[PDB]
């Protein structure tokens, strides 16, 4: 079902969802986004970790869906989420990321994307900032990987997006942690999966998608770093 274009892979997850996974040496480590299509539009959750992968998901999208690419939203400022934002731009795609990513962005060495997401108290993205969001439903769970983490459902469909806060159900650790809150951790996992209580597929950072055992798994592991 991987279908590999370039350097990267390409994962059908539903009929308008689609996981890209892009790979760096640091041997090679997988980092998943997202490619939704929404009627005559694709959405983009997080670039690869370089611009020139980037470039290589937009055209991938040209190529296999046929559709401009409207917006993406990154989910914090790390590489493997933020790294390729100048392909995004250069291509004249609006970006989003929460305004603490934004803000941090230039400290991470990230490009910040043009525009900044903002939330209630309760987690939930405030909708004026989300502006034709379609299917993606924005969700802030608390500090957690980092303290910019966003996670992201997709409408109509059993899936949710929980970045690098949540680690599949067969994690040996919470993987790197040099910019997390740990006390805060447990409690953000939980909160993602009580935002998308529904979801069945859960799709994530280092791992292939796994059932909601991810975000339980993910939590308790968290329980211990208190
Ligand atoms: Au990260
Ligand atoms: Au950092
Ligand atoms: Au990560």
């Amino acid at each position: 079902g991987d279908q590999r274009f370039g350097d990267l892979v390409f994962r059908q997850l539903a009929p308008n969802v689609w996981q890209h996974t892009s790979y760096l040496d640091m041997g090679a480590v997988a980092s998943n986004g997202l490619i939704v299509r929404d009627g005559g539009r694709v959405l983009v959750v997080d670039t690869a970790w370089t611009d020139d992968q980037t470039a290589q998901i937009l055209n991938w999208i040209k190529q296999e869906i046929n559709l401009p690419v409207a917006l993406a939203v990154v989910t914090h400022a790390h590489q493997d989420k933020m790294g390729g934002m100048d392909a995004l731009h250069a291509a004249g795609i609006a970006t989003y990321a929460n305004a603490l990513s934004n803000q941090l962005a230039p400290q991470e060495g990230m490009v910040a994307a043009q525009h900044s997401l903002t939330f209630a108290a309760n987690g939930w993205v405030e909708p004026a900032t989300a502006p034709n969001f379609g299917p993606l439903k924005v969700f802030y769970p608390g500090p957690g990987h980092t303290s910019d983490n966003i996670t992201v459902g997709i409408d109509g469909t059993d899936i949710a997006f929980g970045g690098c806060l949540i680690k599949d159900s067969k994690a040996k650790s919470l993987g790197n942690l040099g910019d997390a809150d740990t006390e805060h951790y447990a409690a953000s996992a939980r909160a993602f999966g009580a935002a998308f209580p529904k979801a069945s597929m859960i799709v994530m950072s280092h791992s292939a998608p796994d059932s909601r055992a991810a975000i339980t798994h993910t939590a308790r592991m968290a329980d211990k770093l208190r």
